[PDB]
Parts: C-alpha cells; sequence; structure tokens
C-alpha cells in the first residue's frame, strides 16, 4: 500500500509562494529598521525574523544588498504576486543572469552562490 498522493503542484506552489513573502516581509521589515545591518552580508538569523528554518525559500545579502529565492515553478510566479496584491518586484535568474519579468538583462552581477532557475527578490 502507498498511501502518497501525488500531483499536488498547486497546493506546493500555494504553500511556497506564502513561505517567500513570510521570509521576504521579514527580511524586509528587519533591514527597513537597521539599515546598518546591510554592510556585513551573510544572513539575518532565525530570531531576527521570529522564523524558526526553512527549506523552501533562501536568502543571502551581499554587496549591501538582499537577495530572496525561490526554485522556479509554473504558476508560482502568479501566487507570489497574487498573495502579495500585485506588489512584489520579482525577476528571474536564467543561465546566471539576472533577468526582470519580461525577460530583459538586468546588468548587475549576481552572488555566484544563487542558483538559476529561480524566482528572486533582491531589495
Amino acid at each position: 500500500l502507498s498511501r502518497t498522493v501525488h500531483h499536488q503542484q498547486t497546493a506546493e506552489i500555494t504553500q511556497q509562494a506564502a513561505d517567500f513573502i513570510r521570509y521576504m516581509n521579514a527580511i524586509n521589515d528587519y533591514l527597513y529598521q537597521h539599515p546598518e545591518r546591510r554592510a556585513a552580508g551573510g544572513q539575518l538569523t532565525s530570531a531576527q525574523l521570529g522564523l524558526p528554518a526553512t527549506k523552501n525559500v533562501s536568502h543571502l545579502i551581499s554587496q549591501q544588498r538582499v537577495f530572496v529565492w525561490a526554485k522556479e515553478k509554473p504558476g508560482l510566479m502568479g501566487a507570489l504576486l497574487e498573495q502579495s496584491g500585485d506588489s512584489a518586484l520579482l525577476a528571474r535568474v536564467e543561465n546566471g543572469r539576472l533577468l526582470d519579468t519580461h525577460g530583459r538583462r538586468i546588468s548587475i552581477t549576481l552572488p555566484a552562490v544563487i542558483p538559476d532557475q529561480v524566482i528572486i527578490w533582491m531589495n
């Protein structure tokens, strides 16, 4: 007997977007309060975010900008937009390049530790 329920892609992206937005907002709020933290790099902690560890959203502060990202899936962009009232300003990483949502290169050098095929927020 396998009890596994397959094909839960929409449920998965719904929760991935909610997690992304939760972490994004917590990171954004902390750095808005404490802009001097940008210079140090690395990551904010679980205590600073008030959120425990998570497996489906990653972040990094580099060259005083913060980057938050998740593995791209069909409709994940639309779910992020839905759950942010169309307000999140998002981008993509493809072949080591930052692309806007219309696929045009944004000529910033990305940290080398961000993977391809993610949706990303840089702020």
